[PDB]
C-alpha cells in the first residue's frame, strides 16, 4: 500500500481496471471469477468454479521485467 510508482497498468491491454499485482493463495481462493487475477489460476467446472494462487504464474508476473523495475536493451556485459 505504498508502491514508489503510481501507473496502475496503462497500456496497450485490451483491458483496464485494479492494477495488476501479484497476489496470494489465500487471497486467490476468495477471489470470484472475474476477482480470479491473472497469478492465481481458474478452474472451470470445479463442482463450483475454483480459483487459486499459482507459483509458475505468480512468478511470470512478477517477473514481466517491469512491476519490480525498468529494464530493456543493455545491462549486463554490454557496457563494456
Amino acid at each position: 500500500g505504498s508502491h514508489m510508482l503510481e501507473v496502475l497498468t496503462q497500456k496497450h491491454k485490451p483491458a483496464e481496471s485494479q492494477q495488476q499485482a501479484a497476489e496470494t493463495e489465500g487471497s486467490c481462493n476468495k477471489k470470484d471469477q472475474n476477482e480470479c487475477k491473472s497469478p492465481c489460476k481458474w478452474h472451470n467446472d470445479a463442482e463450483n468454479k475454483k480459483c487459486t494462487l499459482d507459483k509458475e504464474e505468480a512468478k511470470k508476473v512478477a517477473d514481466e521485467t517491469a512491476k519490480d523495475g525498468k529494464t530493456g536493451n543493455t545491462n549486463t556485459t554490454g557496457s563494456s
